[PDB]
């Protein structure tokens, strides 16, 4: 088997994208943030406590007749931008595109923090890390990916993500008409959970190459670029103007300004992420300084390869027995 789907930005900036999911029997759609960070499919529902909830499309699982109550279960999560979210869990049919799994476990939120409340757009979490991450108690749970897997002609999902437009995620093919060149594939590291890789280095628009090791993660959960400090002040010291704030929280330059691009190493072969896409646009409504979309991971604790980065590849996320990421120009 195989699905498909389209994955459309929340808003102007590419913030985030989100996905059509059915989930029950009758279908409820819901829009999810498919997140390669997280391993947990949770999801905003009559259980969620109502003053947490404000425009977001809910989950009822009383109006499934596939729900299941998974007895005793019940998950709790904290992502790395300081939000949170818990509950219990149901098994239910989930489609994804055309591709359907059969009791995947769906975490009901009874409680979500502010920004889930505040985001309007973003129904829930679907996770694509590995099942290793998931958060259910006693019983941890597959992923959507981890179901599905056995089932699908190649046990692979892809990622397009569009820059300021909607893109695709892919279950079980490669899209030979979606890329340009070759796909070059790197390996990876599950022992933290996450796809993750290291790349071979970078360059700054149209300066030479630093071949250089940077361990980090394929997320497409997380929004912007973060790396090494020493690595994004190479960057922001070829914009006129930019610099790091620490009332903003990151860098910011002046729209005036042009950004570079920003080139990071796949092996022998390079992706180049366009300047505009590490614009982030006004720090504040009317603000002539702007963020910036690569940022420093120094705290983080590990490096982050978000949407900044991966919507300037096609990036596979190849689930074999020995899993590797493939990245793609376009």
């Amino acid at each position: 088997s195989t699905g498909s789907a389209t994955t459309t930005p929340i808003d102007s900036l590419d913030d985030a994208y989100i996905t059509p999911v059915q989930i029950g029997t009758p279908a409820q759609t819901l829009n999810l943030d498919f997140d390669t960070g997280s391993s947990d499919l949770w999801v905003f529902s009559s259980e969620t406590t109502a003053s947490e909830v404000d425009g977001q499309t809910i989950y009822t699982p009383s109006k499934s007749t596939t729900a299941k109550l998974l007895s005793g279960a019940t998950w709790s999560i904290s992502y790395g931008d300081g939000s949170s979210s818990s509950g219990d869990v149901y098994t239910d049919t989930v489609s994804v595109g055309g591709l359907t799994v059969t009791g995947q476990a769906v975490e009901s939120a009874k409680k979500v923090s502010s920004s889930f409340t505040e985001d309007s757009t973003i129904d829930g979490l679907l996770g694509l890390a590995f099942s290793t991450l998931n958060t259910v108690s006693p019983t941890q749970q597959k992923t959507f990916f981890d179901n599905a897997k056995a089932s699908l002609d190649s046990p692979v999902f892809t990622a397009d993500l569009g820059y300021h437009a909607p893109g695709t995620y892919n279950f079980g093919f490669i899209d030979t008409t979606a890329y340009t060149g070759s796909i070059t594939y790197t390996a990876v590291s599950t022992k933290q959970g996450f796809w993750e890789w290291t790349s071979t280095g970078y360059a700054v628009g149209s300066g030479t190459f630093k071949s250089t090791s940077i361990d980090g993660i394929a997320d497409t959960g997380t929004t912007l670029l973060y790396l090494p400090a020493t690595v994004v002040s190479a960057y922001w010291a070829q914009v006129s103007g930019a610099k790091s704030s620490s009332s903003v929280g990151g860098y910011v330059f002046p729209c005036s300004a042009t950004l570079p691009s920003f080139t990071f190493g796949v092996g022998s072969a390079r992706i180049v992420i366009p300047g505009d896409y590490i614009d982030f646009g006004p720090i504040s409504t009317g603000s002539s300084s702007c963020f910036g979309g690569i940022q420093s991971s120094a705290g983080i604790g590990i490096n982050i390869f978000g949407d900044v980065a991966l919507k300037a590849a096609f990036v596979v996320f190849n689930g074999a027995t020995t899993p590797t990421l493939g990245f793609a120009s376009k």
